[PDB]
């Protein structure tokens, strides 16, 4: 055979591409905390895996988010794990109104990481946190502007 | 030295991979062709993330395939996790309750049906083997594949 190519779902993603200045403001944190981070995402192996880059010079925190499309299973994976020993398996629909969610249960709940389009330069991610049954709570938003 | 942070290091159970790490010239047997196939590929795991997750790529330069396979400990299941996925769409994800007679045994559902088992063991400090086996409903695992590792870095 021949390799196959890259899932056409992966358009659902290029909007990651590119290197991102990460402005984000902390909601856990009371009263409020925000910084900045450097989100740089990549096509690795041949597209069939985009791989983000996740540095806060801040926390000395390195991060890595690997999104797959996953066509058993119709719907896109994401694997987050970090040098804090921080790690979360999560999946995704896709783009549905306007917003693309990531959710998966978590050990700190179930975890929701939305994303959402503002134009050609700025993407925003907001993160919530949902216990027992209850409702959604905002973690934090990280407001991302592209620089290449 | 002891200069620290606030950082956790990685957790003590990744220990049990340390005999992955540097670089290995990889001698594979595929039971799943016929007849059997053989070649040499590059195994290569690193250690990233300051000690929390292992990364071994998989380099089989004459089926140009690039493969990836994380290893991290996830305590809250008292388990190892394996993420493996290359550049020919592959994609599994792979549990371990770690050593156990002599084999540390990785296994999980399908590929990208059937269960998988990657199962390694220690020949010696520069040798190591990787038997893959696939098994059909709750019959027994068939030897899919074979692959001994010799560290050359």
């Amino acid at each position: 055979f021949t390799r196959p190519p890259a899932p056409e779902k992966m358009r659902d993603l290029d909007f990651l591409l590119g290197d991102f200045r990460a402005e984000w403001t902390n909601f856990t944190a009371d009263p409020a905390t925000t910084g900045t981070a450097a989100w740089n995402t990549a096509s690795t192996f041949h597209g069939h895996a985009y791989e983000m880059t996740q540095r806060v010079e801040a926390h000395d925190l390195t991060g890595r988010f690997v999104v797959q499309w996953v066509e058993s299973e119709s719907s896109f994976s994401g694997y987050y794990y970090d040098d804090w020993g921080n790690r979360t398996l999560l999946t995704s629909e896709g783009w549905q109104d306007g917003y693309l969610a990531f959710t998966g249960e978590c050990f700190g709940f179930l975890l929701k990481e939305q994303y959402e389009i503002v134009d050609e330069k700025h993407y925003v991610k907001r993160g919530f946190i949902k216990f027992d049954e209850g409702d959604w709570i905002p973690a934090d938003e990280v407001h991302c502007h592209r620089e290449a």
